[PDB]
RNA sequence: GGCUGUCGUCAGCUCGUGUUGUGAAAUGUUGGGUUAAGUCCCGCAACGAGCGCAACCCUUAUCCUUUGUUGCCAGCGGUCC
């Protein structure tokens, strides 16, 4: 990645100053019309170090869970995780997805079963309205667990867009000792993140930049 | 012991695992709506489950098929009606 690419992507744009987290002071460059400006001179090396560590994780045949559920980030994170053969959560994070994996995997199994019943013709022997009921259940399980249906266990890393919004997932990973790589905007707490990447987590341009880079890095880790 | 009344056929009562709290406990089960209903949808540090709700049972209202006496009499003939 390059500083100029980041800047044209809008990565340097933090939040308004009245909403800052004071712990984000070392990564703030200044203010522009009451809005904090992130120091890309910190962002570039820190992102490059996160990229190298993620490359190593993908090289050990590791699973990376992409987490972003903001409306701006959902489709992009899904595309990024799919294009690099990884796992994602792009709709509401379910409390206990990781710390209560022994329970959530049962819903994943039910997702598998309902998907086969949708490609097995078992839905035809159903009383029409129950076909719609099971379709609703399949669709909701797909909304919430589609991205992790084949994860098969705890991931080896989390890549998070907007640490503040995804605080539950960060907390769960910390509880289970799973390294966290996050875009940490100026309003956010960097304390639960092992690899902090200071930057905008709201605009699609910046989000897509981060995600494309992470997907490419894990692809190179797999290929190498 | 068994059996029964009663709140009350009221919509409630819980649990596992997760998480919160030093703890009693909490969350789930609250919230926005909706329903006869913890009924359902949406949300949501909860994810799920069980007993309850509902359904499955009996009866009643319509129709079809089968059978046709001890029950029936529309069409035919006969009458002691
Ligand atoms: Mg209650
Ligand atoms: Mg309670
Ligand atoms: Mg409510
Ligand atoms: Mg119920
Ligand atoms: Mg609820
Ligand atoms: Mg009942």
């Amino acid at each position: 990645v390059s500083m100029r690419d980041m800047l044209k992507a809008g990565v340097h744009f933090g939040h308004q100053t009245r909403y800052w987290n004071p712990k984000m002071k070392p990564f703030i460059f200044g203010a522009r019309n009451k809005v904090h400006i992130i120091n890309l001179e910190k962002t570039v090396p820190m992102f490059n170090e996160a990229l190298a560590e993620l490359n190593k994780i993908a090289s050990r045949k590791g699973k990376i869970l992409f987490v972003g559920t903001k409306r701006a980030a959902s489709e992009a994170v899904k595309d990024a995780a799919l294009s690099c053969d990884q796992f994602f959560v792009n709709h509401r994070w379910l409390g206990g997805m990781l710390t209560n994996w022994k329970t959530v995997r049962q819903s994943i199994k039910r997702l598998k079963d309902l998907e086969t019943q949708s490609q097995d013709g078992t839905f035809d022997k159903l009383t029409k309205k129950e076909a719609l009921m099971r379709t609703r259940e399949l669709e909701k399980l797909e909304n919430s667990l589609g991205g992790i249906k084949d994860m098969g266990g705890l991931p080896d890393a989390l890549f998070v867009i907007d640490a503040d919004h995804e605080h539950i997932a960060i907390k769960e990973a910390n509880n289970l000792g799973i390294p966290v790589f996050a875009i940490v905007d100026t309003n956010s707490d960097p304390d639960g993140v092992d690899f902090v990447i200071p930057g905008n987590d709201d605009a699609i341009r910046a989000v897509t930049l981060y995600l494309g880079a992470v997907a490419a890095t894990v692809r190179e880790g797999r290929s190498q």
